[PDB]
RNA sequence: AAUUUCUACUAAGUGUAGAUGGAAA
């Protein structure tokens, strides 16, 4: 019994099969002549109108009820706010009061004013019919009367407002947390500067025309937050704050405009006010897109005006609070420090040195826990004041002026891009081609939007995310510009969603066939309400839909031996036993059914539920009553063979309900007459589609598609309970999106060309036609049928624990490690329990295995061709989607080459944990693709099943494994999942496998003094001429930052040659390199010569020497221009003494050490997983559920150096 | 370049190999 063989039938799972429904016979002419489509197609197209109406009524309800709202807890909390609470267990009651407040204010919506006659059928039945004015506004709704469930997901998406889900999609969350901040802040700035706007010019002119009472004064004061919760009140507030129109050409100016003019003194520097928020692009026609672009991005657009305004703001950057202004800490810092100071990692280093000077004493060598806590303290830092950067700099470094410099440079680049694009902004310009094919009207669009969005992405940093005092005179105008510049994001993402849109179109609308309950269930008793059924004639399945008013025309039909009989499918599975059993047995129906009192007593107690320790009679009483009622309730026992188990096996009620649902699935067949249903069809009393995909057609011979297998297995005589038809299928239609004047086709007998070079046959000559995108050039009725794999599971138990358990008790574990690479998309090595490379290879060549003869199809050469294609495509918005699809079509053909190894070896998988990786900008599989892969691997491994195997055995369509829990979220991937271990990826490639050596030195030039310190740090530098190598001895106790290594001492060498970076490319041998660096500078070298070295003092030697020493510790030599020279080398001796040169292994069937540097990566990942298994084999069976797997650098190096001796 | 759909195809000729959870927003 292997490990996998136990994992089976673990927990529920739900998939959804899709199928094309071909209409057959004369049902097409039937649905046409009776016009059963256009009613629905219209029902779908105006459904957007009903959405508009529902939105409008919801907003009216919100408005009038928030005219009927008041708030109490604010008057104390606003004062608590400006108090400078500074935590100290006094803002926790702030959190409590604010959460409770957001609760109670949303208690109007969630609680009262109806809200129940809002989300049932009641809405379009009574309310929207009532609340209505236009004849067409009712022509839509009254038409939708009957199909009220078509808003189901729409209804649920409307719950998000009336709750307190702590997200901007809520009512109180927007109108409270995006309101209280701004309202209180504006009232505060009012109390500060309410003395500049005098009475007789602004106050009275805002007094009279607006409200005639509480004119302007009471507005900002205190509790008036209650009145800004409506829409007209908040709108008049937001007009006061910005300016009014007074319904004529007066244009009376607002308070903030008054303070804006008040810089005539040129020294007010008085910040600007801010209104409140409130909750609730083309892509349809070409010229519409072009118009949107030219109208919302031209020289008179608000986006460009805001760019100009923020540029003018940065014209005054220097004269602001050089210490109250903050950049937000995070990824931006990494490039801001690169551009200001010059080097990519300056600010990080400065703060690292500071926190070392503060929290670290003068101890000789740092430790890994201290470094980790320092990085955590760094991430914990909120932001970085510009003044901290002033001191973080060297002298004479104007951080503010450098910032102004780079930012004005960006903006002038924007201007230049505009100057290139004037031809497209000229209102007298016209388009010439189809925008999709056209490029000049897309290449220019991209050159423009890209620069603009890069500026928006670069300036976004200047927030500091929620702080103390800042230059509100700066941030005011800043945010006023930024909230407008943000829209370029949406405009960009709606132009790109069009220049990439496919030529066909998958717009579909759902059929109903004049039945609100269409195809809702598969039940022989309520078929008449559902009016949907399946047939079968051998190996071809059929769907049958009769009509509205003949619903019984599939009942009185018997086989008759006419040499042809359509079968049938019936005999529903049991619905909701846990809850439909109580309502089917406690439905008042005791009037003339039985005579007992104890059963009723323990139900009135509810003691047969939980809340009792244990009872051998209490719950068993309910159970025996149910089982004696099912034997006498003649509507079930007649159908189902109720064969229960014995009484001693029972221990709970959940097991009982599980057993019931197990005994509630008895699908079977009835017969029918072929000519009978045929005449039913011809008479237009039965519309009968075949269910079909490219497998059911006779001419198919190869292996079917997994979902074909699932469907076929839905009716096999082995599908005991595994794959059951979760009722509620639907039936869609989608029009022909291609015009028949556009179709393209390789004509008959024309010898076509074949794209994959490995395929030897270089042509092909079909004797018919190959219509490119045919399936979209015609109507196509497709239907969806859900299923539910393993509805009644047996082996209920946590998986993460039992994989650990089975690992401990196991003696020989296997481990599959996967890691990316620069010359391989994904490299696989699989190791034994002891550290042997059992198998290694690359996955650049997925080898399809069909009909015995295998054809290999590359996937890296393909990706390189598509990339070189992007390189010369002039706009690459559609040549950058093709690659993001090919990759995501290559991590769906490696899932099989992995769920092959897992079955073949009964192993675990080792995946890099992306949360802690730094991939070097040249790995072929970018992070966003790999992150998808891990999700597309958890999902397959969730129900791993082979297609070429026995549908009955283990590992087949009915008994596939479940060896990994349901995927939760991209970030919830940590440290284990079923048979997948999310292990980090530090020091995983630059490490020799034969020794465990690593290079922890800091081998770049800093200063001749530091150079001499590093040189003397060594132990012995003697050019031993017996092998003619330069042996270097070193103790990692000498150099700092070496808290990782464990051997801590090594005898380096100059063995062999290394490859430069220099971009040029230059092979060099290290021995002769040291020879020349000794002779050319004249140091007698046949001897330790460390002292002889430090005699030199020129920067023209040590600088050139430190780089050569870096060249000594490479271990990752490569061309960067050719895949065929990529070798890993180790300048440290093994037990023998010979070094590790991967070239020695490439010409070997199955080496013992990794062949390519990539393979080294997967090897070291698998070894981390092995260390995890080891740590599993030390604890106790009850303590395996706590063992940590986060193999820190120290422990990892300990393992990777002690396990090899 | 044929597909419930996606990807790579031509895979011995109306198709082959993998994968696929859809509807709503
Ligand atoms: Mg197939
Ligand atoms: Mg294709």
């Amino acid at each position: 019994m292997s490990k996998l063989e136990k994992f089976t039938n673990c927990y529920s799972l739900s998939k959804t099969l899709r199928f094309k429904a071909i209409p057959v016979g004369k049902t097409q002419e039937n649905i046409d002549n009776k016009r059963l489509l256009v009613e629905d197609e219209k029902r779908a197209e105006d459904y957007k109108g009903v959405k508009k109406l529902l939105d409008r009524y919801y907003l009216s309800f919100i408005n009038d009820v928030l005219h009927s709202i008041k708030l109490k807890n604010l008057n104390n909390y606003i004062s608590l706010f400006r108090k400078k609470t500074r935590t100290e267990k006094e803002n926790k009651e702030l959190e409590n009061l604010e959460i409770n407040l957001r609760k109670e204010i949303a208690k109007a919506f969630k609680g009262n004013e109806g809200y129940k006659s809002l989300f049932k059928k009641d809405i379009i039945e009574t309310i929207l019919p009532e609340f209505l004015d236009d004849k067409d506004e009712i022509a839509l709704v009254n038409s939708f009367n009957g199909f009220t469930t078509a808003f189901t997901g729409f209804f649920d998406n409307r719950e998000n407002m009336f709750s307190e889900e702590a997200k901007s999609t809520s009512i109180a969350f927007r109108c409270i947390n995006e309101n209280l901040t701004r309202y209180i802040s504006n009232m505060d700035i009012f109390e500060k500067v309410d003395a500049i706007f005098d009475k007789h010019e602004v106050q009275e002119i805002k007094e009279k025309i607006l409200n005639s009472d509480y004119d302007v004064e009471d507005f900002f004061e205190g509790e008036f937050f209650n009145f800004v919760l409506t829409q007209e009140g908040i709108d008049v507030y937001n007009a006061i704050i910005g300016g009014f129109v007074t319904e004529s050409g007066e244009k009376i100016k607002g308070l903030n405009e008054y303070i804006n003019l008040y810089n005539q003194k040129t020294k007010q520097k008085l910040p600007k006010f801010k209104p409140l928020y409130k909750q609730v692009e083309g892509y349809t026609s070409d010229e519409e897109v072009l118009e949107v672009f030219r109208n919302t991005l031209n020289k008179n657009s608000e986006i460009f005006s805001s760019i100009k305004k923020l540029e003018k703001l940065f014209k005054n950057f220097d004269e602001y609070s050089s210490a109250g202004i903050f950049v937000k800490n995070g990824p931006a810092i990494s490039t801001i420090s690169k551009d200001i100071f010059g080097e990519w990692n300056v600010i990080r280093d400065k703060w690292n040195a500071e926190y070392d000077d503060i929290h670290l004493k003068k101890k000789a060598v740092v430790t890994e826990k201290y470094e980790d806590d320092r990085r955590k303290s760094f991430k914990k830092i909120g932001s970085f004041s510009l003044e901290q950067l002033q001191e973080y700099a060297d002298a004479d470094l104007s951080v503010v002026e450098k910032l102004k410099e780079i930012i004005i440079q960006k903006v002038d680049e924007i201007y230049k891009v505009y100057g290139s694009s004037e031809k497209l902004f000229d209102a007298d310009f016209v388009l010439e081609k189809s925008l999709k094919k056209n490029d000049a009207v897309v290449a220019i669009m991209k050159d423009l939007l890209d620069s603009v969005k890069s500026f928006e992405n670069y300036i976004k940093a200047f927030f500091g995310e929620k702080e103390t005092n800042r230059d509100e005179s700066f941030y005011g105008d800043f945010v006023l510009a930024y909230d407008i510049l943000l829209k370029v994001d949406h405009i960009y993402d709606a132009i790109r969603n069009y220049v990439t849109q496919k030529p066909y179109s998958k717009d579909k609308f759902k059929l109903y066939f004049q039945n609100p309950q269409f195809m809702g269930g598969w039940d022989k008793d309520k078929e008449t309400d559902y009016r949907a059924t399946i047939l079968r004639y051998g190996s071809k399945y059929y769907l049958a839909i009769m009509d509205k008013k003949y619903a019984k025309c599939l009942q009185k039909i018997d086989k008759d031996d006419v040499n042809g009989n359509y079968e049938k499918i019936n005999y529903k599975l049991l619905p909701g036993p846990n809850k439909m059993l109580p309502k089917v047995f406690f439905s008042k129906k005791w009037m003339a059914y039985y005579n007992s009192e104890d059963i009723q007593k323990i139900y009135k107690n509810g003691t047969f539920k939980k809340g009792d320790m244990f009872n051998l009679n209490d719950c068993h009483k309910l159970i025996d009553f149910f089982k004696d009622s099912i034997s006498r309730y003649p509507k079930w026992s007649n159908a189902y063979d109720f064969n229960f188990s014995e009484t001693e096996k029972y221990k709970d009620i959940a097991g009982f309900y599980r057993e019931v649902e197990e005994q509630g699935y008895k699908v079977s067949f009835e017969s029918a007459s072929k000519k009978e249903v045929d005449k039913l069809v011809e008479e237009g009393k039965l519309y009968m589609f075949q269910i079909y995909n490219k497998d059911f057609s006779d001419k198919s011979h190869g292996t079917p598609n997994l979902h074909t297998m699932y469907f076929k297995l839905l009716f096999d005589e082995n599908n005991h309970g595994q794959i059951r038809l979760s009722g509620g299928a639907e039936l869609f239609m989608r029009r022909a999106s291609l015009k028949k004047e556009e179709l393209v086709v390789h004509p008959a007998n024309s010898p076509i060309a074949n794209k994959n070079p490995d395929n030897p046959k270089k042509t092909t000559t079909l004797s018919y036609d190959v219509y490119k995108d045919k399936r979209f050039s015609e109507d196509q009725y497709e239907l969806h049928i859900p299923i539910a794999i393993n509805k009644c599971p047996k082996n209920i138990f946590k998986i993460n624990t039992e994989v650990r358990v089975l690992l401990k008790h196991d003696d020989n574990p296997y481990v599959i490690g996967i890691d990316r690479g620069e010359r391989n998309l994904l490299y696989i090595v699989v190791v034994d329990g002891k550290g042997n490379i059992v198998e290694q290879y690359s996955l650049n060549e997925i080898i399809n295995n069909f009909n015995g003869i295998r054809i290999k199809t590359d996937y890296h050469s393909l990706l390189d061709k598509k990339e070189k294609e992007r390189f010369e495509a002039r706009q690459n918005w559609t040549s950058i989607e093709n690659i993001k699809e090919l990759k995501a079509g290559y991590i769906s053909q490696v899932v099989h080459k992995i769920c092959e190894l897992v079955e073949k070896y009964d192993a675990v998988i080792a995946l890099e944990d992306l949360n802690s990786g730094f991939k070097n900008s040249r790995v072929k599989v970018e992070k966003q693709v790999y992150q998808k892969f891990e999700k597309m691997l958890i999902d397959k491994l969730n129900y791993m099943v082979d297609k070429k195997s026995n549908p009955c055995a283990t590992g087949g369509a009915l008994k596939g494994y479940q060896i990994t829990n349901k995927f939760e979220s991209f970030k919830s991937m940590s440290t284990q999942n079923g048979f997948i271990f999310y292990i980090p990826a530090w020091l995983t490639s630059k490490i020799d496998p034969s020794t465990g050596f690593v290079n922890l030195l800091k081998t770049k030039y800093t200063s001749i003094a530091d150079s001499k310190k590093f040189i003397s740090s060594f132990d012995r530098i003697m050019y031993v001429p017996e092998e003619d190598l330069f042996e270097f001895a070193l103790d990692y106790k000498n150099f700092s930052r070496t808290d990782a290594d464990y051997i801590k001492k090594w005898k380096l060498y100059s063995y062999g040659n290394r490859i430069r970076i220099f971009f040029d490319w230059e092979e060099v041998c290290l021995t002769s390199a040291y020879k020349e660096l000794f002779n050319k500078y004249g140091i007698n070298y046949q001897q330790d010569i460390r002292a002889l070295l430090c005699e030199q003092s020129d920067k023209a030697f040590y600088s050139s020497f430190m780089a050569l020493m870096s060249l000594m510790l490479q271990m990752r030599n490569s061309i960067t221009g050719r895949t065929d020279v990529d070798f890993l080398i180790s300048p440290v001796k093994n037990s023998d003494g010979i070094f590790y040169d991967s070239r020695n292994y490439e010409a070997q069937e199955n080496a013992i050490l990794p062949k390519n540097a990539d393979a080294n990566g997967a090897y070291n990942i698998a070894r981390k997983v092995l260390w995890a298994i080891g740590q599993f084999k030390k604890a106790e069976d009850e303590k395996l559920d706590k063992v940590k797997i986060a193999i820190s650098n120290k422990e990892w190096l300990e393992y990777a150096q002690t396990s090899v001796k």
